[PDB]
């Protein structure tokens, strides 16, 4: 059935969309981010992040950590499910994961780590 979704990330600190389904039956899932913005990568940048809605935190403050030298992740995070580069304007970036690294009831967050984005740039994805 449907197994992918697009995703914009702006010059207005805002993602699309603050909730994903996955369709139960899909075996993959793709993202396709873009940033229709004009603003660089070191002032506007974005990535899409999915992590447990637990994790999501952690992920965030120890990317934050991390410069944009690493794409403001925390090199070596296991609690990334999966995610994009960190794109500024004009790029984009599609990243296609396995539905088996999600569960049906949880709560995953989605999100940007660019230093404050998360406040705006967070949803929820959910298989069912
Ligand atoms: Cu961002």
């Amino acid at each position: 059935a449907e197994c992918s979704v697009d995703i914009q990330g702006n010059d207005q600190m805002q993602f699309n969309t603050n909730a994903i389904t996955v369709d139960k039956s899909c075996k993959q899932f793709t993202i396709n981010l873009s940033h229709p913005g004009n603003l660089p990568k070191n002032v506007m940048g974005h990535n899409w992040v999915l992590s447990t809605a637990a994790d999501m935190q952690g992920v965030v403050t120890d990317g934050m950590a991390s410069g944009l030298d690493k794409d403001y992740l925390k090199p070596d995070d296991s609690r990334v499910i999966a995610h994009t580069k960190l794109i500024g304007s004009g790029e984009k970036d599609s990243k296609t994961f396995d539905v088996s690294k999600l569960k049906e009831g949880e709560q995953f967050m989605f999100f940007c780590t660019f230093p404050g984005h998360s406040a705006l740039m967070k949803g929820t994805l959910t298989l069912k």
